[PDB]
DNA sequence: CATCTG
DNA sequence: CAGATG
């Protein structure tokens, strides 16, 4: 956690770079299990050879650990930190819609900067375009104070369209968090479940309203269950307009809402732990359901959940306010 | 995993 | 359709 830090750290720069600049999924994937194991490693890695001893730990890595331990740095890591092309990709990638894949193509076309990007707006697709228009706004954290305002609206409108709608704002906003990165809404309606063959309108109807009143600014992707967009709190009495914010809304059959709600709420750590205990208690849990575990190895059969309460109860645990859902 | 692109 | 992004 801080004994073998720099090590796990450099390993990460390295793995990251593999995958993003080179195509090196293997290699990349290599550094990864590597940093994972040294991570768990209970001692102070004093040499490569020592490390080597570990699984996932081969010769090349060993080599690097040595040099790193040997000297406050690593050459390759130094060489990669300068490299314009390397930096290029790390940056372009910052744009929503631009991934690595694309980041390469661009660079090899010589698009490296923001300006490059504007100039070549023709090469970008819708998402990427938006992604570029909202670069700044996009990176700006979302303070809870707006969060609550947003949430307020979304909920009101959803209600308007249908009283039977059940919306929830998961994420850290849900966990207490003072700011968030984007807005995540879990949606369901009684009329929608596991078997119930579709009802796309269910999602589309709301989306509409959201743009009706202008909360929703642009559409990133709009499928029949998942929507990826942009929103914005009405700039009041003009002088201070708001940033644009990432927002998503997803339909979910009523019959697997809570697992979802739970799940989406996190934290990752809370999940796991809860996930593991569930398991002891003779259960299983994933994003959609809770199933009673048979003994023949495994087994299933969706346990019935009417709340987040229903879940814990099953696994016979202490109902956790979202706030203490931390770890 | 679900959506988009081409 | 594979293949990219989130
Ligand atoms: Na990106
Ligand atoms: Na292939």
């Amino acid at each position: 956690e801080t004994l073998n830090g720099g090590i796990t750290d450099m390993l990460t720069e390295l793995a990251n770079f593999e995958k993003n600049v080179s195509q090196a999924i293997h290699k990349y994937n290599a550094y990864r299990k590597a940093a994972s194991v040294i991570a768990k490693y209970p001692h102070k890695i004093k040499s490569g050879a020592e490390a080597k001893k570990l699984p996932g730990v081969g010769t090349k890595i060993a080599e690097k650990i040595d040099e790193f331990l040997a000297t406050g740095k690593l050459r390759k890591l130094e060489k990669i930190r300068q490299d314009d092309t390397s930096s290029s990709i790390n940056f372009l990638t910052r744009v929503s819609g631009i991934g690595p894949s694309a980041a390469r193509k661009f660079v090899d076309e010589g698009i490296k900067t923001l300006e490059d990007l504007r100039k070549n707006e023709d090469k970008l697709n819708h998402h990427q375009r938006i992604g570029l228009k909202y670069f700044g706004d996009f990176e700006k954290r979302i303070p809870r104070e707006e969060m609550l305002q947003m949430q307020d609206i979304v909920l009101n409108e959803v209600k308007k369209v249908d009283s039977e709608y059940i919306a929830t704002v998961c994420g850290s906003f849900r966990r207490g968090a003072e700011s968030s990165g984007d807005m995540d809404v879990l949606l369901t309606h009684p009329s929608f479940t596991s078997e119930s063959t579709k009802q796309p309108k269910l999602l589309h109807q709301v989306v509409e309203q959201l743009q009706k009143v202008h909360f929703i600014t642009d559409t990133l992707s709009k499928g029949e269950t998942k929507f990826m967009g942009v929103c914005q709190l009405p700039s009041k009495n003009d002088e201070k307009e708001y940033p644009h914010r990432r927002i998503d809304i997803r339909l979910i059959p009523k019959d697997q809402y809570y697992c979802g709600v739970l799940y989406f709420t996190g934290s990752d750590i809370f999940n796991k732990n809860m996930r593991a205990h569930a398991l002891e208690k003779g259960f299983t849990i994933n994003e959609y359901t809770i199933r009673p575990l048979g003994v023949t190895g495994v087994a299933g059969e969706p346990l019935p959940v009417d709340s987040e309460k229903d879940i814990f109860d099953y696994i016979q645990w202490k109902y956790r306010e979202p706030k203490d859902r931390s770890e």
